[PDB]
């Protein structure tokens, strides 16, 4: 199930000395896409007592991106636990909407932060998925 | 004279622990705007033997930007020398198009890179300004 | 087998609005550690016709880092193929040398870049591992 | 008067497609140096009700830095007002301690943040300077 599609313009300063987007920056793109998805659901990250924490990131690099470009990040529902969710991702560009530039996943766990303890996934996400 | 207006979306990761865009990032926004202006003029930065080099950056911070936001960078023609140009800038947001969030300038000098020597400003810029 | 230990100071600007190092930045730390390992082996990344390309990154986030801190990145030899190597990593801090802050791996493939084709791993790495 | 000397290792990912440190990153180096100076004075930036805010940054780029390198940031006392201080800077490298790679200043104003109003510079800084 597709949860969210984000369009993330590439900045010239995102490139490294290889002259393509630096490999680190793809994780910022993925972060931006999740933040936008969270925003659509009123999860604002703005110092809430409970919210999603990244446990694990996996990314496979398949094709480089070169400025100027707009990266398209598709987020898909992976497995939902009581307090965790796997968000699967695929990355394309606007000019190359069917090329897969990279893919992977982000495992999120919902935690009450001041307490360091897992808490249930919000109703909105259960509703979206389930 | 207004040379270029760029729209630069703010990324959540652009913020620092103060919860506003980190002061360093405004220079990336200014860089992106100049790169876009250069692109409109076919100055591609893509390893040309000659091109613009930043000599000096000045920026005055007036109002913070908080995600989500789109920064609007206006570039104005400052003083043009035989091989240098002052690009004056003003920064607003899309939601606050008349608030000045920051302002300053970037002095550019055209140089042949392998030689470290100043060269004339391209005709396109002289034409645009003059 | 431990291949390399890098010490990577944390910069204040590495933190995000959560007030810990931004999750993206751990990949820069891992990149810096690999670049330093490569440097010890005279793999300079400086535009060589052949060299290592990141195929995949996996990282598990276990404990946050807060500025000021020095991240310690340990790189271990994972599985070696004819033209690929898995570099396994563990992350600690100088003050907490036995806490595991994160762990994962980076799969590298050696490729001739202008040709997009896999090439053998350098003798130095085979020698180090084997 | 020299207030502080910081040593800031350059990271490979600090470089852009020109193959030198990206011009934006010098401002991060300057930020790191000020944060370290502030730390020596027990100004911790960690959510204090009052503290220094950057009003203006000026930097002149004189020589590029190429990885690997350690940037040396020297901070000097410029003019002290009742609630502002100009911190003048000069940038060198460890290998080139007398080459000036860049120079400029950062104007800081002390402000109570929740109120947006200038407040006196801390005794420690007046003592250091005066
Ligand atoms: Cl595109
Ligand atoms: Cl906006
Ligand atoms: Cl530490
Ligand atoms: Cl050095």
């Amino acid at each position: 199930q597709l949860l969210h599609t984000a369009h993330i313009p590439v900045r010239w300063g995102d490139m490294d000395s290889y002259g393509h987007v630096n490999n680190t920056l793809y994780f910022q793109y993925l972060e931006e896409a999740r933040v936008a998805w969270f925003e659509t659901l009123g999860i604002d990250l703005e110092g809430a007592a409970e919210g999603p924490v990244v446990l694990q990131s996996l990314h496979t690099y398949l094709k480089p991106v070169v400025h100027p470009a707009t990266v398209v990040v598709e987020l898909y529902a992976g497995r939902l636990g009581t307090s965790s969710l796997v968000l699967e991702h695929r990355l394309h560009t606007l000019e190359d909407p069917q090329g897969t530039y990279g893919e992977g996943h982000c495992k999120l766990v919902w935690v009450r932060h001041a307490e360091n303890r897992s808490t249930p996934v919000p109703d909105s996400i259960r509703a979206a998925i389930a």
